[PDB]
């Protein structure tokens, strides 16, 4: 806390106390670890020459370079004090110095406009026409060699720009590395007046007025885009002008004034000899409103990937509309896709890609906590894809990746789908993805407080997603409110499970005892009492047997039968010592009399024990296909399916005994 | 073809063929699908009156109405010709009729200028302070309600505002739905001129100062930001307006002004009353090398989640920079992440996500083969995450997901993970991520020409991703190029395969002959062959024995040696006729002998044919864990392992006899 002190007492320009802290012996070149900045670098800023010197004299370098590598001699340009210069200068080797962007003394004087210390600067050896010399990275990109009058000419400085054309014997027509000139730079002037005058001084210098900045805009087209008669006027008069020449989109000067409504430019440009093939300006001008302009005129592939979507996007990219941002759309009946309680859900482009368009107002605070939720959701495969966000004036528009169809309709549409009992290997599909949704929502400190059926999406490739968010909040604040989308996920988990038959509303006017009883099955059960009471929590439940498919239940009950300790019937096994230790309410309590009597006998040729029982079914899981076993194949069925269907709490009860155990292997191989 | 040659003939203001394809018995009422206009509507657009009255003469209706609700009279207010209005105006029951966004004939008069129309329609009855009634979905996003007056603000048109103030009665104060008044409206003309007289006009009238619009910015703020002195002066003269307001970010004008380098403008604010508390102005005003303003003012938590780059993110969230539209970034060697043959790769904040960006020129081809494939890439959760792009005015900012290694780091720095034989379950997922990465690009219609193990790169989470773009390609065009990824593909399985140990280019100077021999089994083999000779591909080699793993290989070997068939031994049958029909250079052939001694014996208590040994290893299989067995157990070892080393082609061989037959449902549950 020396230098620390004296940094501030340079700040608050106190002499005394900077020349007690100097010769109390503090560091006069300490530079600040973040920036790098000096004692001398801050003076020079400041424009305090007591203090300037007054360093100087306790030994401060004036060739110190802060992070940027610029000096308090290049410094000096930018305050433009021409004493504080000449004061330096017997300590600056080389006047052409320039820090790591190679901006010199000179060039920073341009660009501020300081008058006196450019002429200063001139007359010491300056050199006018110098390219900025800057990183290679900066160069392979062709950023880099902005001359002094260019620095000028954008900033608008006109005196310094005449003093360098005239007097500083400054080439005109000289480049940086993107091909750019001074004239380019000047029409980005937003201030009329100035830029007009810089122009005139290039032009009559004789810079070249076919160049090329970014678009490949030439003068004319950034003149024309700026709507401004002056600047067009003054350059068409150069006869070498090419007015037919076309930006990066194969745009002519022509096209955009008719584009912008500008009759008097556009009828100027035809005159001096632009041409009527650049594109339809009478039907342009006709859908602008220009009676004059049309009257003077006259005188003178694309596949959407949507299916429920696809003619009308169609419609959207062939019709004209003009851009919000990036976004083309229309609000039209033929392209809305639903109601919401703002501004309904629109079909839009998006860098030319078909997106669903959530619409808000700009200033909505439901729209601020969707758009909020969207950018830290991007790489969550399960959220519904997120392009980007545009306002217009009032509007704040949300753009989303396009699906089919919402979950309500995707089940109505394949209810037909599946044979009476047939597994729901879908339903499995639905639910895993949003509980992945979910998880990964919440790992982003992210809730979404409405999970509800329209909220949930089906893409064409029939893949789920979780979509809305304009009333989500991060649960960090109150994590009592986590509870609540685990609890929807409990109701969903039924709605899909029931194929769409009882409605998510029903579901919400139960209690949770209802909700469970309504389920099917104990797996699904199960799941759904982990809902109503619980993190990883959801990535826990994944290993769930509600999403073991029926042949891996099937085989994991095999793969336990075939354990030698099972076989033997050792009782005083481990395994048993799990799946039994002695007194059943279970539906396999006397189970061998609830098997058939034919199939039973055969398989004697076996307790009510639940080892006898995964042993019996391991044995017939082995040899059912055997060609003598004809009958019973067809007494059974499919195996796996008897078994669930006989005993429809044996599997959970299984999962439940060896759920932290070694035995955990037989389960089926899971997500992780 | 009778009303579409009226179109035409009414385009070309030709009246003669109007009036005969008019006593022909033409439809003087035809409106043209797309946009419902007709020959009366075009007739009032194009300003011509000769035609106008020749349609009302054969019975055209003005009151008919085109997809906006528009008709020729609302459209007679935007051409301006008065004796049109008066022509037409016995027919118009309602003179505030109005289109569907609410635009009344007097409105329209008011946005397009129109002064004499704007009088006469004043006169006839017109409702001078009619707020605009427009579509439900726009009213509940707050737009609409916009007044003539607010039209002729924003527009420009001083004549007609001062007309509607004093003539015509209009409410200066009237406000739209999002709260705006025209003087807000006038603060957005870009022409100064005619913004600073409407401004007084307004103000002088008594319009509200203290008002918002986007942002939810103040006319003093949006004067501040349009960086206007002139217009600061006119509304800090009203004493009631509230200075220390600020915007949606907090903002207050003050501070705006010190940050866009405005002294004059913030020097005026402190005078009138504004506070210094607003933010560190003096700090703002010294980066910015405002000398007099620093001297003037002074008289008077967020947590990145990347653990390699999270330390430079945090100080390149804290140090201050300008926006490049969505991206905060510095270009210094703190914040770099790679060279490229361009403009580096660097650290980046993107609408505040961390981001990785690669810089180009704007006008490189390269650049913009990049951002036009990653845009195409949103869905496809294998293709590292795309965030968007920003141009400053010469490079191009291409924002993407920021992973942690690319693969070639990644697989160097858990080379000492696994002990030397261990299955590497690590490369399948690495492999198949790419397999579906590749396989949606190509769906896309674009290729990867450069796929190289630097172009991999893997997040904190371990997923892997495909990354680099600035060399692709829609494959559309020469269909041949297709090949060259799934070659590279090829030298990526044997490098990720062989843990990184060969390096990609040794493998870039290989014959396919030379890595087909270089690779370490025969799964391996299959999928390279396959890899070099050939958009499904690749999704059908997900399928591939190499992506199955051990157990599974084991748990089908199994599966298949039960098919009773193969247990009887039945030659005649199906399956076996599959496997073994007669005569082999596998290692299979005399398979009895290759097996241990002991171990052989006992099972025996067996001949050289494939299916002998598929029932044999079903059979090890279901009984090696019995207790009877512990000898056999210790030598085998790990079965799944035993089988494979034992017998290297085993697996294929399966796999490819039984390929595309009934028995694939033996096959491992696979990827679909």
């Amino acid at each position: 806390s020396l230098e620390e002190m004296l940094t501030q007492a340079v700040q608050e320009a106190d002499i005394e106390q900077v020349r007690q802290l100097l010769e109390r012996g503090a560091d006069a070149n300490f530079q600040e670890e973040e920036w790098g900045w000096s004692p001398l670098h801050s003076a020079v800023q400041m424009d305090s020459e007591d203090l300037v010197a007054l360093l100087l004299k306790h030994g401060a370098d004036p060739c110190l370079r802060k992070r940027n590598g610029a000096t308090p001699f290049i410094i000096a340009g930018i305050t433009g004090n021409v004493r504080l210069l000449q004061l330096l200068l017997p300590n600056v080797e080389d006047v052409n110095e320039c820090d790591v962007n190679g901006f010199t003394a000179f060039m920073e004087a341009a660009v501020y406009g300081r008058v006196e210390a450019l002429r200063f600067l001139y007359e010491n050896g300056a050199d006018v026409n110098m390219h900025r010399k800057t990183k290679q990275d900066q160069e392979r990109i062709r950023k880099g060699g902005a001359t002094a009058l260019m620095d000028a000419a954008e900033k608008g400085h006109v005196g310094v720009v005449t003093i360098l054309l005239h007097a500083m014997k400054a080439e005109v027509d000289a480049r940086d590395n993107m091909g750019r000139n001074a004239l380019v730079y000047a029409l980005l002037n937003p201030d009329d007046g100035k830029a007009k005058a810089i122009t005139r001084l290039l032009l009559d210098h004789g810079a070249d007025v076919n160049v090329r900045g970014e678009g490949s805009k030439t003068p004319l087209i950034l003149a024309v885009e700026r709507k401004n008669l002056d600047l067009v006027q003054m350059l068409l008069e150069q006869e070498q002008i090419e007015v037919n020449d076309t930006d990066r989109e194969g745009k002519t000067a022509l096209l955009l004034a008719v584009e912008l409504r500008l009759e008097e430019i556009a009828k100027l440009l035809c005159h001096r000899g632009a041409s009527t093939n650049c594109g339809d300006l009478v039907a342009i001008a006709r859908r602008n409103y220009d009676s004059d302009l049309v009257k003077f005129l006259r005188l003178h592939n694309w596949k959407p990937q949507s299916s429920r979507w696809g003619e009308a996007l169609k419609h959207l990219h062939r019709i004209w509309r003009p851009m919000i941002g990036k976004l083309k759309i229309f609000i039209d009946e033929e392209y809305k896709i639903a109601d919401t309680a703002e501004g309904g859900i629109y079909l839009g482009l998006y860098e030319d890609q078909e997106v669903a368009v959530k619409r808000f107002s700009e200033g909505s605070t439901r729209g601020q906590q969707e758009v909020s939720c969207l950018q830290s959701s991007r790489a969550n495969d399960n959220v519904v894809t997120f392009y980007g966000s545009e306002s217009d004036g009032s509007c704040l528009h949300v753009c989303l990746a396009l699906c089919e169809y919402t979950l309500q309709e995707h089940l109505a549409n394949h209810r037909g789908d599946a044979v009476p009992n047939e597994e729901d290997e879908s339903a499995r599909n639905i639910l895993s993805s949003l509980f992945k949704a979910i998880g990964e929502l919440h790992r982003s400190g992210y809730s979404h407080q409405d999970l509800q059926p329209q909220n949930i999406l089906i893409d064409s490739k029939n893949g789920t997603f979780l979509a809305d968010f304009d009333k989500s909040i991060k649960w960090a604040e109150d994590p009592q409110k986590i509870k609540r989308d685990l609890e929807a996920l409990g109701l969903l988990v039924l709605y899909v499970v029931k194929k769409g038959d009882i409605s998510f509303e029903t579901l919400k006017n139960q209690s949770f005892e209802e909700v469970i009883q309504g389920s099917p099955d104990e797996e699904t059960r199960d799941l759904i009492h982990h809902l109503f009471h619980p993190e990883d929590r959801l990535s826990s439940l994944l290993a769930h047997p509600f999403f073991w498919s029926w042949e891996s239940r099937y085989r994991t009950l095999r793969d336990v039968g075939n354990e030698s300790d099972i076989k033997t019937r050792n009782q005083n096994s481990r395994i048993l010592q799990l799946l039994q230790p002695g007194t059943l309410s279970t539906s396999f309590a006397q189970w061998t009399t609830k098997i058939d009597s034919f199939v039973m006998e055969e398989m004697n040729a076996y307790q009510d024990t639940l080892g006898d029982l995964l042993k019996f079914i391991r044995n017939l899981g082995e040899h059912i296909n055997e060609q003598k076993n004809k009958k019973m194949k067809s007494i059974i069925g499919e195996p796996s399916q008897y078994f669930q269907e006989k005993f429809p709490d044996l599997v959970m009860y299984v999962y439940t005994k060896l759920q932290n155990t070694e035995y955990m292997k037989h389960f089926p191989k899971t997500h992780n």
